[PDB]
């Protein structure tokens, strides 16, 4: 499912994201319109073997499994494809843990790149929440 930004915003705040680990609800709007133009079944190829998977781009080298990458680890305990139904719930409890583990949000490269440092709450502006 493709979401609409105000859609989603909606549903990050009803998966307790905003404010998560320090971290607004505008940046995981924001780490989710750069990572997969808010598309649940984006998938992206990177240079290491690795895939990134779903809402989040969720990365098969560390955190799910896709049967094809190298050094695989499976910290979500989850098959990547699991990462791309229609309701955003299993990328978000991954998410969850990803976010808290050391790095923050610096782990999502298209976050680091455009959202870091900006005024994420645009991305929540005029939404019903
Ligand atoms: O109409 S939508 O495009 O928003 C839609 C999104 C999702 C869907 O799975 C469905 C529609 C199909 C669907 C329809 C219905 S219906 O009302 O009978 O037509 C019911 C369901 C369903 O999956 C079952 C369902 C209901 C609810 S609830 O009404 O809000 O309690 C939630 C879910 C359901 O599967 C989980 C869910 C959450 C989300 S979230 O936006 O990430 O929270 C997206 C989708 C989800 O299926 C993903
Ligand atoms: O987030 S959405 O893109 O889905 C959206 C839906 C609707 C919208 O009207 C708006 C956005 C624009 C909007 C945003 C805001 S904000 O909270 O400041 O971001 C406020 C309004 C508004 O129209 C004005 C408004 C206020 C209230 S209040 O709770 O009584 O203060 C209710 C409404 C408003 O329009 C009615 C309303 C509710 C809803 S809701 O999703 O059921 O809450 C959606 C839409 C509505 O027009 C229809």
């Amino acid at each position: 499912k493709v979401f609409g930004r105000c859609e989603l915003a909606a549903a990050m705040k009803r998966h307790g994201l905003d404010n998560y680990r320090g971290y607004s609800l505008g940046n995981w709007v924001c780490a989710a319109k750069f990572e997969s133009n808010f598309n649940t079944q984006a998938t992206n190829r990177n240079t290491d073997g690795s895939t990134d998977y779903g809402i989040l781009q969720i990365n098969s080298r560390w955190w799910c499994n896709d049967g094809r990458t190298p050094g695989s680890r499976n910290l979500c305990n989850i098959p990547c494809s699991a990462l791309l139904s229609s309701d955003i719930t299993a990328s978000v409890n991954c998410a969850k843990k990803i976010v808290s583990d050391g790095n923050g949000m610096n782990a999502w490269v298209a976050w680091r790149n455009r959202c870091k440092g900006t005024d994420v709450q645009a991305w929540i502006r005029g939404c019903r929440l």
